[PDB]
């Protein structure tokens, strides 16, 4: 099988290079692809290289993610979460090629200690949160061989995270302000990249799994519960931080323009029974991607 | 389903703790874990810690992995390689457990040009080659659900590598000194976690396709031609590397103990086929890895 990736340089794109690579022939493209086009700005661009090359799978990890971002530019953020998604739909729908496509909880509103189900009414708090609806929906619409899988908290050892941005205000900070009331699950770009090698293989003897699914690391936690496992993770490596207070906050006291939803939490049954695949709890991800981060010679 | 691993700590381990734990409830273990055996020298130690969990897969990475240091400990290897596989075999066929098994091509004596299948007969050239066949004997013999991959010329992005090694002396040295003669494909840690995880749903599923497989990167290269590429990419990233001449030599002017072979190349037809997976040329798991090497910050 030949599969076409699409966002390779993103966080979930760099594990998709490796967890696609043994599943088919893969062709690994993002923005700045020379020999091909993966620049989601051109819709018939990523249209027409998906007709170039024709395969059997493709799976998309670029989008316009910067949230806060897309307010001032949601013409922008439309064409990549959108436009582009509803351009790749119909090209796949032609060669009947399967789409994996990658969405969010920011899709839902906000009503704390409820986990959403794909049953689940949207009404997005946001544009980003919009324009990805907007993108499953033109997905659903043009497309039936499609994998939608919405997760939320996305980390990777490869570039920014929250655990590192936080770890360098650890160091060169003495206390910290940080979010105590937006609940989620933080997860792997390692455990979405895996999901989705197995998911795909899945599908293609069973067609039936098609469809909206929920996929995110098990359990959840807070940005505060988070940061303090990161700063004991830190501390147990011999990392000293200048740190020794850590106070928790409401959302409202710092400006986001985007609002960020209370309750990000997702159940995700649906995704373990019909791939019959482990959703495991949310700190071993983080806690294995601390120690590769904290465990760096040359 | 749960799954038992071994050897968590090694460069394979390391991304079994990963590849595995979407396919089932994972419990990792190394020699330090404290509340379970672990140690391959107590072969009755990890035979006991497979009845108190009875998994439905046992992923056995732990091995005597140092060479030339079993010539002069082949009674600590043949303990490491053999007995404690036959421990856990006949332990694993108590319950009809599957066990997934790591070997080696220096099972196979040397003839260049031609690569080696899995209906080759086997004369091993050393201690460490001859240990592991007795352990792939013995779990072909106590276990009939078994998975052996036999790779060659592994490396991971954690810990130490040749990669590394090399690199640390171009920064320092010269001139360097490297055989052109030893033929294989190098063998990511990646790649073998992931089409372990693979191979094992096939398994479950297809309990058939048990046995003996060839499991390297695709190509073939030798360990000149494999540090010109890492001395290459290197130099593309920004390294600044003293060396300015590269020489190739042959394997004899200088001393290893045990006798490594000239051509270590496999034919992986059968995993492929069966697994319906693909192997890809083994550059781009080197220069990928080189890219997490070189693109660290803090
Ligand atoms: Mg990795």
């Amino acid at each position: 099988m030949n599969i076409l990736l699409f966002g390779k340089t993103g966080q979930v794109g760099w594990e998709l290079q490796r967890s696609l690579a043994p599943v088919g022939n893969l062709i690994a493209l993002d923005v700045h692809s020379k020999e091909f086009c993966g620049d989601f700005s051109n819709p018939k661009g990523v249209a027409e290289t998906v007709r170039k090359l024709r395969p059997d799978v493709i799976v998309n990890a670029a989008a316009h993610t910067a949230v806060d971002k897309a307010e001032s530019e949601p013409e922008l953020a439309q064409l990549l979460n959108a436009t582009s998604v509803e351009a790749i739909a119909k090209a796949a729908n032609e060669t009947g090629a399967w789409v994996v496509h990658y969405s969010t909880d920011y899709v839902f509103p906000g009503t704390g200690d409820i986990p959403w189900q794909e049953t689940d009414a949207t009404s997005p708090l946001n544009v980003y949160g919009k324009t990805k609806l907007a993108g499953e929906k033109a997905l659903q619409d043009n497309c039936p061989k499609h994998l939608i899988f919405r997760t939320s908290w996305v980390y990777a050892g490869k570039g920014n995270n929250f655990a590192k941005t936080m770890l360098r205000l650890a160091k060169e900070r003495q206390t910290l302000s940080v979010i105590n009331d937006q609940y989620g699950a933080p997860t792997g770009a390692e455990l979405l990249a895996d999901c989705t090698a197995h998911a795909i293989r899945v599908a293609l003897n069973k067609p039936e799994v098609a469809g909206l699914y929920h996929l995110v690391a098990g359990g959840t936690t807070t940005w505060h519960d988070y940061a303090a496992l990161v700063f004991d993770e830190a501390r147990k490596a011999g990392i000293t931080l200048a740190l020794t207070e850590l106070n928790a906050v409401p959302t409202s006291a710092y400006p986001t323009p985007a609002s960020r939803p209370g309750n990000s939490r997702l159940n995700t049954e649906k995704f373990q029974r019909n791939f019959d695949l482990i959703l495991p709890q949310w700190e071993l991800g983080v806690k294995r991607m601390l120690t590769e981060m904290f465990t760096t010679t040359t």
